[PDB]
C-alpha cells in the first residue's frame, strides 16, 4: 500500500545536475541507448531542469516525477518501439536544443511542449504500423481511421490518459489557455510523426528554407515543429555505424514479425515487411536517400551547425553500400553483430 515510495526515491536525493551524467552527455556524439535504463528518468528530470522548465512553468515535482514514471510504464516492449527508443528521441529534442540554440527560433512553450511529445510519441505501440490496424479491423482502426494516422492518435490519446491519472497532471495549474495550448502543441506534434505527414509539407520545408526561417512568421513556427519531430524520431541514424546496424536490426524484426501475421490472414504483405524477400542493406539505403537524408539535408539548410549530423547520416548510407551479407531477411539469429 506504499502507493509514494516509488516517487519519492527517485527525488530522493533531488534532481541530478545534467554535467553529472556524462561530460559527453549534450554532444552529437553521445549516444543515449548506452545509458541503463534504470537511470533513463532522472535523466529526463536532469533534461528538463537544464532547460529550465520546471522553473519557468511552475512545475511540481512530486507531479512531474510520477508522469515520467507513467510515461516509461506506458510502453510496451516490441523490439523498436519501447520506451528507449522514446528516451533516445527525447535526448536529442535536448540535444538540439543546446547544440542549435533553439530558444533562438521558437517560443518556449513549442520546445516544452516538443520535449513533452518526444516523451510520449509513440506510447502504447505494439510493433504494427496503420496499415495494419486497418487490415485487421482493429478497435483502434474503427477508432481513427476516418481521421487518419490511427497510431498516432492512439499515442497522444494515451498521453491525455496519463495527465487524466490521478497525481500526474504536470500542466494542472495551467490557466484554460495555455493548457488547451499546450494539448494542442502535443497533438499536432504527435501527429507529425506519420511519415505521410512528412511527406505532405515536404516542399513548404523546402520553401521555408529556401527563403530563410522567419521568427516572426507563425506558419514557420509551425513548420520547424514538424521537421524537428521528425529529426528526433529518426535520430538513431545520426550516430555510429553500430547504431544504425542495430537499430536495422530491431526494425525489421518488427516490420517481419508484422510481414508474418499479414500472410497468416491470408493476405501478400509489401516487400519490406516479407522475411522471404526483403533484403535489408537496399531497404536501408532506400530509406537513407528518400527520407532520412532529405530530412538532415533541411535542417543543415536551416541550421548550419546541424552539418555534422547530416555528414554522419551520409556516411552511415556510404557503410550499407559496402555491406549490400548476402541472404534476405534476418539471420537464423536475428542478428546483424557479423
Ligand atoms: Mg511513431
Ligand atoms: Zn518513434
Amino acid at each position: 500500500h506504499a502507493s509514494d515510495d516509488e516517487y519519492t526515491k527517485l527525488l530522493h536525493d533531488g534532481i541530478q545536475p545534467v554535467a553529472a551524467i556524462d561530460s559527453n552527455f549534450a554532444s552529437f556524439t553521445y549516444t543515449p541507448r548506452s545509458l541503463p535504463e534504470d537511470d533513463t528518468s532522472m535523466a529526463i528530470l536532469s533534461m528538463l531542469q537544464d532547460m529550465n522548465f520546471i522553473n519557468n512553468y511552475k512545475i511540481d515535482c512530486p507531479t512531474l516525477a510520477r508522469f515520467c514514471l507513467m510515461v516509461k510504464k506506458g510502453y510496451r516492449d516490441p523490439p523498436y518501439h519501447n520506451w528507449m527508443h522514446a528516451f533516445s528521441v527525447s535526448h536529442f529534442c535536448y540535444l538540439l536544443y543546446k547544440n542549435l540554440e533553439l530558444t533562438n527560433y521558437l517560443e518556449d512553450i513549442e520546445i516544452f511542449a516538443l520535449f513533452i511529445s518526444c516523451m510520449c510519441h509513440d506510447l502504447d505501440h505494439r510493433g504494427t504500423n496503420n496499415s495494419f490496424q486497418v487490415a485487421s479491423k482493429s478497435v483502434l482502426a474503427a477508432l481513427y481511421s476516418s481521421e487518419g494516422s490511427v497510431m498516432e492518435r492512439h499515442h497522444f490519446a494515451q498521453a491525455i490518459a496519463i495527465l487524466n491519472t490521478h497525481g500526474c497532471n504536470i500542466f494542472d495549474h495551467f490557466s484554460r489557455k495555455d493548457y488547451q495550448r499546450m494539448l494542442d502543441l502535443m497533438r499536432d506534434i504527435i501527429l507529425a510523426t506519420d511519415l505521410a505527414h512528412h511527406l505532405r509539407i515536404f516542399k513548404d520545408l523546402q520553401k521555408m528554407a529556401e527563403v530563410g526561417y522567419d521568427r516572426n512568421n507563425k506558419q514557420h513556427h509551425r513548420l520547424l515543429l514538424c521537421l524537428l519531430m521528425t529529426s528526433c524520431d529518426l535520430s538513431d541514424q545520426t550516430k555510429g555505424w553500430k547504431t544504425t546496424r542495430k537499430i536495422a536490426e530491431l526494425i525489421y524484426k518488427e516490420f517481419f514479425s508484422q510481414g508474418d501475421l499479414e500472410k497468416a490472414m491470408g493476405n501478400r504483405p509489401m516487400e519490406m515487411m516479407d522475411r522471404e524477400k526483403a533484403y535489408i542493406p537496399e531497404l536501408q539505403i532506400s530509406f537513407m536517400e528518400h527520407i532520412a537524408m532529405p530530412i538532415y539535408k533541411l535542417l543543415q539548410d536551416l541550421f548550419p551547425k546541424a552539418a555534422e549530423l547530416y555528414e554522419r547520416v551520409a556516411s552511415n548510407r556510404e557503410h550499407w553500400t559496402k555491406v549490400s551479407f548476402t541472404i534476405r531477411g534476418l539471420p537464423s539469429n536475428n542478428s546483424l553483430d557479423f
